[PDB]
């Protein structure tokens, strides 16, 4: 069971049960940002579907529910007054997934108002002709970290809903980025800005969302071209941002880039079940399997004697975001 003995770990150097949040580091001076406290959250989930131990299931499935008393208990219910529309989006998605869990309509509620306030007044159609802003205070760019999250917020909603409003949001949003936030060669752009344009820059976590809303979107609809994307982004990704070695960068000093494996791998672990399932690209699938395996192998190489791998997976304080990745590789 190396998923769950490297959750237990990450569990005992990070969690924090006196104040419901994940400290920053082993320090334990600081509890971890507020986007990547969801991100944490759906790290939970994620090892809560993994495990077949019922007594670690059980507890996993508890902590659902204490990770967003926590958050709650020190941002309030109502993230509207964030003026990060990604910040809310994460959450938002997050949300999604828990009502799915546990079925506490709480969660329902979270998911759909909080998605409405972003899609119905962040949308813009006259700027770059579509796509959410980054920020509901200033108006200056569009970015992959709210569109593609959005996409994929949308059809968690449809999946538990069946409102066709969810699957029109969906592909709409994907659209958009697809075309704008693209080179239709699978390398994704961070962002387009004001009096500029596009910001070429690719990182983890956007191809990663990307991946995501590409496959759910595949599976909603039954178009071949949504896969056809997704493969495009995992290929740009396996062969344009991994070292000489083919191991995936690391992406420091950035703190919010950091941990953005931890997306990424969540992602890619779609798009294999979704390979292995229909038998479609057989030649990339066999490639694909066998690279993540070799980056699973390396990252748990380095695992201290508390199984604990820094997000330097080629290479004393450890950091709760940078270490999630190598959790979350083991619990796809
Ligand atoms: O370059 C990393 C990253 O930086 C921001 S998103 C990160 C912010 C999310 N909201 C809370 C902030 O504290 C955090 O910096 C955006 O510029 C994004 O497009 C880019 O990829």
């Amino acid at each position: 069971s190396d998923g769950d003995t490297a959750m237990k770990a990450f569990n005992d150097t990070f969690w924090d049960p006196n104040a419901k949040m994940f400290w920053k580091d082993s320090k334990r001076e600081k509890h971890q940002d507020f986007w990547v406290e969801a991100e944490l959250w759906e790290l939970v989930m994620d090892a809560y579907q993994h495990t077949s131990d019922p007594a670690l299931k059980a507890e996993l499935k508890t902590q659902i529910d204490d990770v967003y008393d926590g958050t709650v208990a020190k941002y309030g219910q109502d993230w509207t007054n964030n003026p990060f529309n990604d910040d809310i989006m994460w959450w938002a998605m997050g949300s999604a997934r828990a009502y799915q869990i546990t079925g506490n309509p709480r969660y329902l509620e979270a998911a759909r108002d909080h998605f409405d306030f972003v899609y119905d007044t962040q949308w813009d159609e006259e700027f770059a002709n579509g796509g959410i802003w980054w920020l509901n205070s200033d108006h200056n760019t569009k970015n992959a970290c709210i569109n593609f999250p959005a996409a994929q917020a949308a059809l968690y909603l449809y999946d538990i809903t069946k409102d066709e409003h969810y699957l029109n949001a969906a592909t709409k949003i994907f659209r958009w980025g697809k075309t704008m936030l693209t080179d239709g060669n699978g390398k994704v752009f961070d962002r387009i800005e004001i009096e500029h344009g596009a910001v070429p820059d690719a990182t983890h976590y956007n191809q990663g969302t990307y991946i995501g809303s590409a496959v759910g979107l595949y599976k909603a609809t039954g178009n071949a071209v949504y896969l056809d994307d997704a493969v495009k982004a995992a290929k740009f990704t396996k062969n344009h941002l991994v070292d000489s070695n083919g191991v995936l960068n690391y992406e420091g000093p950035n703190g919010d880039l950091k941990g953005g494996k931890t997306i990424l791998m969540r992602n890619l672990a779609h798009l294999q079940k979704t390979l292995d399932e229909t038998g479609q690209y057989p030649e990339f699938s066999a490639e694909f399997d066998e690279w993540l395996a070799f980056n699973i192998e390396m990252a748990w190489s380095h695992q201290n004697s508390d199984h604990i791998v820094d997000g330097n997976w080629a290479g004393g304080t450890y950091e709760s975001w940078s270490s999630a990745a190598a959790v979350q590789a083991l619990n796809g």
